[PDB]
């Protein structure tokens, strides 16, 4: 297991636009085209993304193109982020995955978790996970968060594996 299969697992494959669990239009493994209501606008944040006429519909090899980028710059974010590079930077392989997948679903979101980074940097792993789970992420896509927080206790892939 590595990143790209742990969110792969999470966020689907689809080739065509669809919506995101909050209602945003969305492609290929889980990326955000927009946060407007109007599909045109989905459909021309696509084409520049891809750099064609995509008429709302991509490929695999685009989509996992797209997700490559995703990811790295979920990756280069945490880097550059003066509050969650320390954390980061302090974590094993399997949690800094936790970590990416959490950038990846929310964003750099992940502001208001100051004390679930402190629980983490400082290695209370039973102690963060009950705290990152009273979190509205946790309300919304409870599996998803479960499987997440799992990784934070365990520092295994075991909550991807079952
Ligand atoms: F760098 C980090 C980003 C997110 C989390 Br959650 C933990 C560390």
């Amino acid at each position: 297991m590595n990143i790209f299969e742990m969110l792969r697992i999470d966020e689907g494959l689809r080739l065509k636009i669809y919506k995101d669990t909050e209602g945003y239009y969305t492609i290929g493994i889980g990326h955000l085209l927009t946060k407007s209501p109007s599909l045109n606008a989905a459909k021309s944040e696509l084409d520049k993304a891809i750099g064609r006429n995509c008429n709302g519909v991509i490929t695999k090899d685009e989509a996992e193109k797209l997700f490559n980028q995703d990811v790295d710059a979920a990756v280069r974010g945490i880097l550059r982020n003066a509050k969650l590079k320390p954390v980061y930077d302090s974590l094993d392989a399997v949690r800094r995955c936790a970590a990416i997948n959490m950038v990846f679903q929310m964003g750099e979101g992940v502001a208001g978790f100051t004390n679930s980074l402190r629980m983490l940097q400082q290695k209370r792993w039973d102690e963060a996970a009950v705290n990152l789970a009273k979190s509205r992420w946790y309300n919304q896509t409870p599996n998803r968060a479960k499987r997440v927080i799992t990784t934070f206790r365990t520092g295994t892939w075991d909550a991807y594996k079952n």
